[PDB]
């Protein structure tokens, strides 16, 4: 397997995207502690077998949690902080402190923390001929704006600058640092996550591939980013949009109109 | 003057980029607060008459009772620049402290956020729109909303934020008439000096990365202000303006015909 | 006026966003030269009395010769607009042939490289950057430059050609004393019958991608054009300023509240 | 192996990056076409058996003639890699010649886009898409496709070209089943000897510019064409991987500590 050995933590492991991502890291041959809350954790079965379930809370639940699950694995190379609050709230006018607070507290600030605390891992560790690997998971958001979510947005905006903020100070200690940056990812295993009629209409439009994605579909390259031949990729972006962001007056091609 | 009988609120206003702003604002015509913290205000001096001083504090308290009684002195309100920011960096992200990223998340982040939620909110209340001409929401970002500098990842971090808040405060005003965009500045130098990047290695990577092989001046970046908040700017939204002597256009500068 | 004094050429002068900018550049006091197809000019009135007319040819020779021409007329050259353009999509790739594709090419970015070469050895040749200020080069793009439409791979490629050649010549041009920009505009109504976008799918996507819901006019492009070409965008160069009403910045737009 | 039965081309075979290629898709299990230069195909010898050499010249007619060959032996056609390129600089933009612009517009945009619509007629011909599963074209632009590099501008601006013409591929294919990504390398050391960028001047440019402080492999970059080629990259197109060891990510990298 192309991650044989390699010691890695999952974060928001309940969640579609990172449990597709354990499931590809263990098929892999990677040891993986997948994080998550504990009632998810609970409620969550993997396809494959072998992952180290480890509660936690995305700032002294994030260490303690990291600190275990490094005791556990008996180091750490690789790195995926994909816990994440998606969602909007309504139109920016009437964004509320407590929402603001909320997406940004949860999202930009926890993976910071859980980066910083895995990073130091790391390193101690001895990170570096070989890399260790980080991967945040942003969004198309963290370049273009969905409408009525402007905190989520602008959370994503501090994920995508933190990831290259972190890629330039950690070159010199060893490691890695990337972002995947999935367009629409359908997570309900039922095929309905974009079925609301106007969505659909809009995702057909906006989407060349005329679809939303698969939380596979976006593991897939959190595999190519941990392996070793990445070796000279750090501080860039991997979309994962099927055309998403590359295109625009979509509602107009051949097909659509 | 191009901003004629425009009220505007500029913030940071005591410092470099916002003193420049506030003076250009001033010479085109606009009423202007200047909004920073009261010791800055105390001591700063502005080239042109008129400008009406609001002290603030980038609490939330502070933010909404600055900004309240801003608008009740300018009658309403019509432009809205958002230059308070913590500049800076810390050292290597492996050693950057929770006090640190939680200082430039809540001063840079927030602060914008909280400063242009009430801007906004006072543009609708004073009418944005009904006369087919729209209010301008003008936030400061940074090449490093794009591109990381070493050592300062929560400032570089906070910039990427505001980046994003501005398109998504695009996104969300338009309907309520008010147009949002970003300035991204390169280096500038803030001493009235010429000394801000005369240490040695850094005055050699400035001519090495900046094609025009200096620091730039707040009045350089002031000029970008007047262009988004006047009439003629009326289809720029959800867009950036970056003023960098080509900094985030090259690449191997040092290389080239010049410097080599 | 802010450009009093200065010598520009606008080439595409005759179609809307070059004879909006001729417009602008005369009212803000240029000398001004218009540069388009001979039975276009003819065809044109301008709403500003100045302009000189020259017919041109977007060859190799005839660009040369109205190149000289200009620079002759105007005793030196401060400001050049590179806005000759072929625009229209073809069909899909998969059909696209050998003669559109070199038309395109041809047309739009080696058209934009001859053009503006012959600009930049006439503004070195008649001393840009002696007095302190800089000459400048502004090319006209598209947000086809970053994001592809359907149906129009040609157009496409030259637009992101035109981008990357702005930034080559932005980073080389720099010690010569000229800044080099791009404007890169969205959806543009050149109709003066505002029917431009009156298909209806079309303007039902319009709708859904452009944040301010309608096409730009050419007037709101033009404005850019004179903040790019006056003293004070001194530390601007290797930029795009894109004025597309929040198409760029945006996705889902159909999902907005106004829209669904 | 990932690539278990597909058929591939690779354009640009003899050099580095198209080597590297063909060996990393020789051992992931496809039947791989090698195109090249005669003389280069001449040679060049690869670490790993199974490489179908076929002439061309990248010559519109040599380019179909040289495609319907290769199509013709591998029975039909999964992936295309094209990475046939000139590269190199020429001077200032002031004295860039007609004949050195044509060349690189010509050999790097012109030739890309020949191959690929080759490519695509081939893949749709082969019945791309009718297992639910998608062929795939990969392009070798460079961080020169987004960011400059001095005296190189016709280079510079056909990689911006070849950038609009992949994502313009992407929207145009995607109905007919191919997905369509771009590659963009830094510095990477094509010499096999550790010597590409060992100039002093150059090297230490390197130090400051990559946060990796050096050069890549061809490795490091076929290894991407490798993951946009298989199967479980299906959602992915329109893209851009960038492998340049941080060069793009940041600004006054000079200053970082263990640099400065
Ligand atoms: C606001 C929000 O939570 N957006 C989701 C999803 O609903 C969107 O489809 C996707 C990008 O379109 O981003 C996100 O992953
Ligand atoms: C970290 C920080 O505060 N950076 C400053 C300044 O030091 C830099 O020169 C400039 C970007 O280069 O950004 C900023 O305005
Ligand atoms: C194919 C083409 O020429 N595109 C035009 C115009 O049709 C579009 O509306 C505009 C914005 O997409 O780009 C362009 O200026
Ligand atoms: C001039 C030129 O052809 N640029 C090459 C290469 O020489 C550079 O090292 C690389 C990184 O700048 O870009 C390119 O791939
Ligand atoms: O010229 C300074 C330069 O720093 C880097 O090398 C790159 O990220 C460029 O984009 C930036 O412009």
């Amino acid at each position: 397997g192309r991650l044989a050995g390699k010691a890695a933590i999952v974060t928001g492991a309940a969640g579609g995207i990172g449990r597709a991502t354990v499931e590809a890291y263990l098929r892999e041959g990677a040891s993986v502690v997948a994080m998550d809350l504990a009632p998810r954790l609970a409620a969550t079965r993997y396809e494959e077998p072998g992952a180290i379930p480890i509660a936690c809370d995305l700032r002294a639940a994030i260490d303690a949690a990291m600190a275990d699950a490094v005791a556990r694995l008996g180091g750490l190379d690789i790195l995926v902080a994909g816990g994440a609050l998606k969602g909007g709230t309504g139109n920016f006018l009437d964004l509320s402190d407590a929402d603001w607070d909320r997406y940004v507290d949860v999202n930009m600030t926890g993976t910071f923390l859980t980066c910083r605390a895995g990073a130091r891992a790391m390193v101690a560790a001895g990170a570096g001929g070989r890399s260790a690997r980080i991967i945040t998971i942003g969004s198309v958001n963290s370049f273009m704006a969905e409408p009525e979510a402007a905190a989520y947005v602008a959370a994503k905006g501090g994920v995508a600058m933190l990831t290259r903020a972190m890629a330039v100070d950690l070159a010199r200690h060893g490691i890695l640092v990337n972002m995947i940056a999935p367009g629409p990812v359908d997570v309900t295993g039922n095929n309905t996550g974009y079925s609301e009629p106007r969505l659909a209409e809009q995702v057909l439009d906006e989407v060349a591939l005329g679809r939303p994605g698969l939380p596979e579909e976006v593991a897939t390259a959190a595999v190519f980013l941990a392996e070793d031949g990445s070796s000279f990729i750090t501080g860039s972006t991997i979309t994962i949009d099927g055309g998403l962001s590359a295109m625009i007056f979509g509602g107009m091609r051949e097909g659509r109109r």
